[PDB]
RNA sequence: UUGUCCUCCCGGGCAUCGCCGGGCAGCUACGCCGCAGCCGAUAAGGCCUGAAAGCAUCUAAGGCCGAAGCGGCCCCCGAA
């Protein structure tokens, strides 16, 4: 193990609100609401205060890879339901 | 229609069916009719999201397309 645990915080905004039930996340803002199943043998997600944590106990170097991907979706889709997302393409 | 025999005529036997021409039915080909391009998952490869590795990155987790190849539609045998 690379630690004795590990554990990333993803603040919440105001006009969001996260929940979590069982290895599924809901993300509920002003423009809609998003779904997705985080699964890892050993991550668990819990809502604490005002963050999503993503937490597991003496990681390796694949499980911190894991937990990281997974803070970073969680961002994305408290990203995507606050102001969205827009790309631009050249004909 | 040739040779021969039944005496001759008609009518017949044999000579590869005696030989030659034609020939329906049947069998045949050199004849004629019939043989789907659509779904599903993939290989090489082309991409999205994304960290390990504050950036980057098609890959580590996750997702989308993608072969005369693979599975189904189709045909034949099939209640030991």
């Amino acid at each position: 193990p690379v630690d004795a645990w590990i554990r990333e915080e993803v603040e919440i905004p105001e006009g969001v609100e996260v929940t979590v039930e069982g290895y599924k996340v809901k993300v509920k803002g002003p423009k809609g609401e998003l779904e997705r199943e985080f699964f890892w043998p050993g991550i668990q997600i819990f809502t604490e205060d005002g963050n999503v944590v993503i937490y597991k106990d003496f990681p390796r170097r694949k499980d911190v890879a894991i937990a990281r991907t997974f803070a970073a979706h969680i961002r994305n889709m408290i990203k995507g339901v606050t102001e969205g997302f827009t790309y631009k393409l050249k004909v």
